[PDB]
């Protein structure tokens, strides 16, 4: 079950991440990709309060993706992001493309 | 027309419910399922300010679903929820599954 | 690539519009329709702070759509909206219908 998850609001990241954990626990063999854009990109910073949760999702083989446009608008450096994070040119472009590829969309 | 509606933010429930009413009025013979998770689950409490609206949606044959994970994290009891409410193990799992079954997704 | 974009929160319109610009720049020959409903409808007012951005999207051949139900609940007049704006009876009905027609959904 392929699911492309979107997270855009930084203030809702904690709840969004718990929801992703819920998804993982509920759908057997789920193939999950989480795309963070807009202000939510800040959650991928090395000193992020949700770093341990993000690292746990990575351990669970979940693909964590950050939006380049968002990284740039938030004045962040790739050097400052959690290691092992994939980046796409556009978070919204990725979300749309994955859906066209058959991935089920979930907005958090 | 099968539509699976998601509502996750408690502070936006009033507007979300009005939007569902709008959907109902706009799409003839719509088959609607509303899944509430995260903080929005509180709207399904018996003393909820939106109870009368929820009851009206039920009257209109709309399926109202509450997330068990969310009920648990909000420390709520099934005894405290509006009668006639269906519950799923995971709100996000339900949203994803209905979409895979052909239901059109609407995030409110 | 057909994409139906939803924007419902007025306080998030600036970021949503930038995200639409990002979509446009990222997906070659994207066919985009943006549906604004709930409080976001206010962004289509003639004296709107985002008017110039909306006009730019229109220039880029992006279809800008406003929800009639939302226009009514916000006590707005069609005379007060940006010229060239299309209106639908229900923003949510449009979002659902476009998806059933094969348009990819993006919630902003």
């Amino acid at each position: 079950m392929k699911v492309v998850v979107q997270i855009k609001d930084f203030d809702k990241v904690p709840q969004a991440l718990r929801s992703v954990i819920n998804l993982y626990n509920d759908i057997k063999d789920a193939e999950i990709e989480v795309v963070l854009h807009q202000s939510a990109i800040k959650a991928l910073l090395k000193d992020s309060d949700t770093r341990s949760i993000i690292e746990d999702l990575i351990k669970k083989n979940i693909l964590i993706v950050g939006c380049e446009n968002s990284i740039r608008s938030q004045n962040l450096s790739h050097d400052q992001l959690i290691p092992g994070i994939k980046i796409v040119t556009s978070g919204v472009g990725e979300i749309v493309r994955k859906q066209s590829e058959g991935w089920i969309y979930l907005a958090l």
